[PDB]
């Protein structure tokens, strides 16, 4: 009676940015770690500042994707295995729920902060490329836009 | 409080429309690919244009079905597969509930445009024909009816 | 805990019948189809007309009993498994909660029409007599009392 | 009042439970002592502790019936003929109101506790057996019926 | 200390329709089974429904008619005898009121549920037909009448 | 109307004591005049001086009992026949109430003055002994308990 | 206490009954242990379920009866001298105040109870028969009395 | 005020007379019996009327008189030595307080039934008549005194 | 408070005077006769008339002195012995209290009448004289003071 | 939200007690049944009549313990097998909440009743004894203390 | 003493806990000592933390024993006898009220620290053992109960 | 409470110091007399002058200490024995309360002043030393304590 | 109106300390049993007596860690297994939530006591050392910080 009729909102002032990312093959038991890349609007100085709230992410896999899929985002790591002994949260594709919901992990940072961390994905069996897509839902404050024309009337 | 006696309700000035559609025998692995088909009071072009909200999918199985089905509802795919990658929603029958509830996928569209999309439905295992009855309930604004008589009395 | 600690509270002016039935054997992926038969008290003229709300129905198994067990409610089927395509709840002993819950599927018969339907009980593998209980129970309109004596006194 | 087109009701909380009882043969002047037999739905243990208020018998003969017929209800006696001699009640035939309504009597008492009270039927000359029906019609407090369901949705 | 110079009157919505029916000789001990028959201007559909409330049942005797005569209304029985001993009103020609008065017997049945019930007559001597007029009162809703006229101009 | 159901109740102030009394064997046409005898705990001195109100008096006979009886209560009689001819009021077994209710007769004496009353028990025809049950029941002035203990500690 | 010219009166809807009991003759170091018995008037059902406040119990002498004497209230003990060590409170005759006073020893408990409990009665020397007699004084909830005549009049 | 040097006051509209009676030699272990007589103001018919409240009576002995002395009021015994055991209270030389007070012992009683009751005297040892005076203090309404002169001028 | 921790204080306008009076030796069971002698400063006839309230008398023994010694006031007797008789209060060396408090024995009295009053002195031994100290503390009116100086200055 | 970082709360007035019991041994598919013992504090007779509320029941295994563990509370059984086929909850250590909660099953019964249950336990396999621990959490009318000394002080 | 017919009550905030223990045999002027020994409800850490107020000592003995008993609470002793001239109170069955009032001896330490004091005992005369229990009341802080089950819903 | 389950609390502004004293050997009749000594904290010039209030005295014997012990606190006496004839309270052993309490004896005077005072002890037989210890309790203007620092800073 | 977007929060007053600890490899069917170790800032003794709310236990796995992972916060254990058995809750690698909330385990205590409890850690296979590290968060009473400089300016 208020979740599963109802999506998750944002906050006032925040709103929600959502963007994917393709795997690459990945072996038995690897564990490849994949970037955060901004999509082109939030790319520019102005945007890359913007403050961040709560950062949401799942998977999307083939139905044929047999085996175990981890995945979550951290700072980057002298062993990519070690990701999944210190991530706030964990998208498990075990699990009821295949997603991973960071509540206050990056809560504060700015956009810009997020392409230093890294997304890393593990799998328990082989795994072709393109066969998991990673996606991505950022809130962060609202950017704000142009309320006034170029000056040419002298 | 602490209780599910209750359903979800439609909102304000809307109401549910329920049909089903049956499954085509389907092979290991494959994934077919049925559509949407309004019901008949609803092909009128007066209630194609009537504006959706949630969509719900749920699916009812014969008891005997072995093997794991998921089914999703996206739109038209160059490749099958690939519409549970992308789908924001996916019934699986191996999870604790079979359905799934598209809160936004499609609010704002209308009914017909629900004809443009399709049901990708998957199977690990071979299963007949008709064993997979796939439910589709959609919320949407309520049609109108006529008030007015014919005007004869001059 | 929080998960709850309340139960369900049927509505204003209902009341709620509880009884039980006994399974019959049932072999490897059968489908049993036992019929309801209301309490004694119940089977009055004046009482098979009380209105129904919610009905709710679970399965109390023998520990050893191995295998999945299923059951829900549903009007006579050509084919029994069938019933399990169109039930609007299945309670499922692989489940966390082996209930089925029908909200509104039988709100607005009335009891008797319940001898109508029927009680499809599926087991993956085969299960002796009475080693399946079927608990069943129904909302309904509470039914009245005479409050006045007979006119004896002139 | 100006009549009585209004039979006595039963105070509030309570309701009215009336049942019969056929007499067995009896020789003149002789006093035959039945007893009393809750129904079915008053049997449980629940009930039988149930709270009595006032208590009635009246009694339905053949219209051939000749002689005079007394009854009444009271505790075990040693010697039936007595009973009408302590009874705060007696039911005559002769009279013009064949009732016996026993205001305080039992008022306190609880079905049950009516089992260990008896009917004394007398009747000035013989009378075949099923001759004479004794009506009885309890006024007690209203059983109690479930409110909640099975807790199971965890 | 009150009044008896005031009959007993319908209650709101109701109305009083009165009508009467001739008795057939009757032998000793016998006890005819005359039936209920509605007056004509009650014999339509529309008005077979219309609720009961209270019915009265009284005698006409010739002055000459010895003996004495017992009468009730109760659903058609095995045994004619025995419909006095169920009866929950009986009139009798020996005492003081010599009437019936059902106070809740037939309270919410309707007008032609009164053709399934039946009257019993008894005399315990010899009577000649004609000699005893059963007079019957039905408290009903009261009919409906037309507050429109065909609508001709038009 | 309605209340043939409730019991004539005590004035303020006062309850009602009741107590029995068993005949002595009675020839045809004789009049025995058996005496009050006050309950134990009323026999106190602080009590025979409680005030009466209304005293009732009613007849328990065996079923057998044929023949007429009457009763009443009255002063010491020089000649027991005539305490019938000044009695306020008199049970009489041919009556429909055998019973006789002093209003007033005895209102403002008080118990023990009771003593010198007698009760007058006259049968038509000769009745065994303890074949007739006189009750009485008198409403007094509710007695005063202790309302202190014994003054020990001091 | 403001002088010492007052008894401690009995609380609010509570009266006081006393009674006693005369003592059974008592050999030297000896410890009788005699029973409670309610009075005629508080051994009905009605009665014995009062519920009980304080009890008092105090002892009248001859005063010849040399020794010293000790009374209490208990329950039925394996060894009567034992009673003494847990008694709450004991009436001695050589202390200033001869009297045990039991507070709440008794609160709650009803008369009835007080059948199950019993008086001990030591003497320190040879006594007599009669020669101790035992006061016992209990407040209990003040009994009901009869508001209704029996209804005789229909 | 406050205080611990003031003495027990009468209630309100009595006042408390005072008198004394000398003893008789008494023997050991004897019980005497003086009996009361009111003082000379009292003993006309008017004042023998008023009521009494409380009763204090104490001794006052020679300082030589050995031994223990006990005495009391009650009611006129069958045996002297029988009253120590009823007496509400009693005055013993061998306690802190040698006095008796009788708090309602004869509350609501009036003076002269005071002459009925005795007083009751015992002895361990011999003691000379005249040794013992026996101080009684009656609480009672306040007699009333004339307010009129005789009525001489007319 | 008032007589545990703190003392009986006099009433306004009164104020205690105290002194004390040393024995003469006195044999065993005799009871001497000391007289009251005002201290000088209330010898004057202007104090001489001072109202007395309450008077307080308590003895002074040495330790040793072995015995009981009993003390009062009263007036003067014709047999000390009997002083004891009568006295409203006797201070007696065995009890708790060796005091006595003639709370209104001598109140309304005045000074001076004090002198006609007596201090009677029993000891059961032989006493040494001065073995006994017999405080006396009289509470009376206060005594006024000169408020003017001698009109000397015209 | 309040989530699960909160416990169930206990109604007001109630407390809840909580204990356990160890297991002893059970052999595969086996079912025993030990008993419910009530902690010293809540055994006397005041206490064994607290009213019950819900009722908990979880387990705790040692890690090693392999196979399926299921347990409930149920009333003494024909058949142990058979608990589980009436309880109205069951703990199963395969579940993801391996707990029982009672919501209404022993609602209004009282503390002792709980001693006429069992706690039924059964494995699928064998299973040491002491290897499994039930804890048992019982909601009560929280029990009442003394508030008074023992009236030792005269 | 105080106060008679009511007992002394617990301040706010606390109750009183009640308890005993048996004596060991004692030998003339000996003096034993035994420990305190809190009831295991208060054992627990969390109480013997809760503040104590005041603490009452009384003794049972048995009729028969004869001699002296005194009895105290202290701390341990060097010498037994020598409690006895610390104690700030002690139970003397010499006494009219033998029992020991601690008004603030104890007040403010806590359960437990009862633990270090010991109850010496002391008899004049040789006394068997189990022939005095020594009763002991504590009034202290009142213990907190659960109001929470387990958290085992998550 | 009642008054006897609290103590006597010290005036405003006052507080009460408390100290013991030992005895010496004292021998048969004779009477000792030690003096009083402030404890250390009071020996200053700044307290020696707190005015005083009430004094209480109270014994600690040993048990076995046999015959009767007396002691006072009066000035300085020529003749020890003479001081019980003159102090105006005395502990006596003998008595239910074996304390002297001084409520104006020294009501003004000043701690100091007591050291001009002595303790004297009286022995009806021979004691050895320390075996009775004299307690002695002060209620004296309470110390003031020091507000401010020294003046360091200048 | 949403969901699980939200994080559990701390009480008013508290905040919460995170830290961790790496495991110490761990054979099959082992429980090692690692202890609490507070982080610097909290180890002053200011601190360590801040009082505890809720505990939370999480762990972190590497994604190749095969079997089963158990552990739990509970008091030194004699066996480790044990721990299990009495814990009140578990993070269980094998449920959807692995986690182990305490709410009221350790409510109350304060840090400190933290040093004095376990963290048993299960593995159900071998498991390298640091391959499972064990996060504990501690939600306490917030620690206090220094508003003063030091007073070195006089």
């Amino acid at each position: 009676a208020a979740g599963q009729g109802k999506a998750i909102k944002a906050i006032a002032g925040y709103s929600i940015s959502k963007w994917e990312a393709s795997s690459d093959a990945i072996t038995a038991k690897a564990t490849n770690a994949m970037s955060i890349t901004l999509p082109h609007e939030l790319s520019s100085e102005k945007n890359k500042e913007l403050k961040v709230g709560r950062v949401l992410l799942w998977l999307g896999l083939l139905p044929s994707v047999a085996g175990r899929i981890k995945a979550c985002v951290a700072e980057k790591q002298a062993q990519a295995e070690a990701a999944f002994q210190v991530a706030l949260a964990v998208a498990d594709s075990s699990k009821e729920v295949v997603a991973a919901m960071y509540t206050d992990a990056f809560r504060g940072a700015t956009l810009g902060d997020l392409l230093n961390l890294q997304i890393y994905l593990y799998a328990s069996e082989a795994v072709p490329a393109k066969a998991v897509v990673v996606h991505l839902e950022v809130e962060h404050v609202r950017p704000t836009f142009d309320d006034f024309f170029t000056p040419v009337y002298r």
